[PDB]
């Protein structure tokens, strides 16, 4: 299909986020590339307003599931690529257990040959010395499954999954994710059977980078449907 073909090679990615968490306003710009043939993403994010007022790991899911590797036998379930190039809206509520929540609204679409993720993020109800505003989360990331289901009335998909952020004391900060995606354009989109995405993520630092930043290497594979 038209959308699938846009992802057979390496695609440059841009990410732009504006955020307000408990009145702390910040912006992040990211760049990298995705190779959906291998489910592979490489991204570097820079906080352009100074120090990021929340922990970098809490923004990983917000900062392009069109780069998931869908096995050939699962291609009819790939909503994300099917919406391209016009793209999709991706909305989430991320609920940090016993703490605040993020509400995010993003548009993921091509600008020319570049896949862009533009995000507005609003965070409220955070505790001043909770794990988020208190920067008590380790700089690392766990592997997760994301269960995707069709959202037919929206001509899109939804998902609900749990992200676990490691706390510096050895505990875990749960971040419940609820997600809804809607296509922007008028092309035919794929409405999938229930399936999951399996995600692994590695966070690192650029040793030569003095701005506040995050380097992310991620692999995403669709699964849950046998051939
Ligand atoms: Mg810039
Ligand atoms: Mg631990």
């Amino acid at each position: 299909s038209k959308g699938e073909e846009l992802f057979t090679g390496v695609v440059p990615i841009l990410v732009e986020l504006d955020g307000d968490v408990n009145g702390h306003k910040f912006s992040v710009s990211g760049e990298g590339e995705g190779d959906a043939t291998y489910g592979k993403l490489t991204l570097k994010f820079i906080c352009t307003t100074g120090k990021l007022p929340v922990p970098w790991p809490t923004l990983v899911t917000t900062f392009v599931q069109c780069f998931s590797r869908y096995p050939d036998h699962m291609k009819r379930h790939d909503f994300f690529k099917s919406a391209m190039p016009e793209g999709y809206v991706q909305e989430r509520t991320i609920s940090f257990k016993d703490d605040g929540n993020y509400k995010t609204r993003a548009e993921v679409k091509f600008e020319g040959d570049t896949l862009v993720n533009r995000i507005e993020l609003k965070g409220i109800d955070f505790k001043e010395d909770g794990n988020i505003l208190g920067h008590k989360l380790e700089y690392n990331y766990n592997s997760h499954n994301v269960y995707i289901t069709a959202d037919k009335q929206k001509n899109g998909i939804k998902a609900n999954f749990k992200i676990r952020h490691n706390i510096e004391d050895g505990s875990v900060q749960l971040a419940d994710h609820y997600q809804q995606n809607t296509p922007i354009g008028d092309g035919p989109v794929l409405l999938p059977d229930n399936h999951y995405l399996s995600i692994q993520s590695a966070l690192s630092k650029d040793p030569n980078e003095k701005r506040d930043h995050m380097v992310l290497l991620q692999f995403v594979t669709a699964a849950g449907i046998t051939h």
